[PDB]
């Protein structure tokens, strides 16, 4: 059972422009069953790095790409849930870490990060709506401002308002 | 929980740089440590790697893993190293030399064959002669440092082996 492993992004599917890129679709009961023939990667032609659960016509969408590939892009639909495996999200930042997509949720002291959404515990103003293409989602570790000290979060320590994520650099020598 | 971590038997890590935090604790199986690092719960840093002592039944939690530094790695019997695949580089820098992620499904969607096994391919890629290079349970390995980046040996008999569709870290953003 591993549905809970995959980033998860709400009334999101993805269309491809280019139309040389695979798709594989199949009738399906629930969302998981797409999670575990992902997981498994059994039957698909290709290397699974996401998937779509449509709830509108009970199917799983499986893809050999994600919400940042190249000739794809984002569609809005309510009965759309997009998963992209965690393996094809790039794990380390670039430079101050802009672009980071991840979702490390947790301080370099170990405490978990409050949700861009909340004002619980700590009040402020990096609401997702003000910050569309920066990923304010849930609780992780995101850098809004691209400001020196990389990803951060407000923290749900009461009393630590913030603190920056310890994300490596993908190449430093 | 144990199976979002990358294991390295009979291996444990050494801190040079002392000031790094370390935290350990008597428990009863491996898979309580897992929990505890997932969880986070607890520790005064973001857990990235643990090792479970199995003679003493102790875990070590670390915010470091084999790539960081201040640490270095070690052989020992009693020992098994554990990483949490988020600190472990899930891009590649050219060829991918030094890739050591856990990606063992080749372009074309084909469960890898382990190195350790002979079927249905023999070959010449054991182990012990490619020290360093990580050559454990089926993952996708660029050994000889090739052009042509990571691959396996495959589960398909009529699929001798094909590489790996693992991005570069330049490939986003």
């Amino acid at each position: 059972n591993t549905i809970h492993e995959f980033k998860k992004s709400a009334k999101t599917t993805l269309i491809k422009i280019d139309p040389a890129l695979k798709i594989k679709t199949k009738k399906v009961n629930t969302a998981d069953q797409c999670a575990n023939r992902c997981t498994r990667n059994k039957g698909l032609p290709f290397t699974c790095k996401a998937f779509v659960f449509d709830k509108a016509r009970k199917q799983c969408l499986w893809f050999p790409f994600n919400s940042m590939s190249s000739g794809v892009k984002k569609e809005f639909g309510h009965e759309f849930d997009l998963y992209e495996n965690k393996d094809y999200i790039r794990n380390c930042i670039i430079g101050k870490g802009r672009s980071y997509k991840g979702t490390v949720s947790i301080t370099k002291s170990g405490i978990k990060c409050q949700p861009w959404s909340s004002m619980i515990p700590h009040e402020h103003s990096f609401l997702p709506s003000s910050y569309r293409g920066k990923d304010l989602q849930e609780n992780y570790c995101r850098n809004p401002r691209g400001e020196e000290g990389g990803p951060w979060c407000f923290t749900s320590n009461p009393e630590v308002r913030y603190e920056v994520c310890d994300i490596p650099q993908c190449s430093e020598v």
